[PDB]
């Protein structure tokens, strides 16, 4: 609303993209997709996300919202359940951590909220 202000809700980013990554303990999503080792990776995927893209976001001030930054790590999820087939190892770090971020995502939202 009318009152949140700027620098404490890109603290409040900084903070859950750091929560966020912590679960994300396999180090999977922590780069791009590496295309010249995954060169159908784009064929199923239209818009690639990974943690150091949302941390060049956060600093380019390109999140002004919850929902935006939301959106991108749902991305990261979302990219990786399409890509991956089921019975990989990949694919069921994505359901964990969808699972994980979400949790994360709920606490950060309510500090959010609190900024009026
Ligand atoms: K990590
Ligand atoms: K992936
Ligand atoms: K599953
Ligand atoms: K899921």
């Amino acid at each position: 609303g009318m009152e949140m202000q700027l620098t404490p809700f890109l603290i409040l980013l900084r903070k859950t993209l750091e929560q966020l990554q912590e679960k994300d303990t396999g180090n999977i999503f922590s780069e791009p997709v590496p295309l010249s080792e995954v060169p159908d990776y784009l064929d199923h995927i239209k818009k690639p996300m990974d943690f150091f893209t949302m941390k060049q976001n956060l600093e380019a001030y390109r999140y002004l919202n919850f929902d935006d930054f939301e959106e991108d790590f749902n991305l990261i999820v979302s990219n990786c359940l399409k890509y991956n087939a089921k019975d990989t190892i990949f694919y069921r770090a994505a359901v964990r951590l969808r699972e994980q971020g979400g949790a994360v995502l709920r606490q950060a939202r309510r500090q959010a909220e609190k900024m009026g």
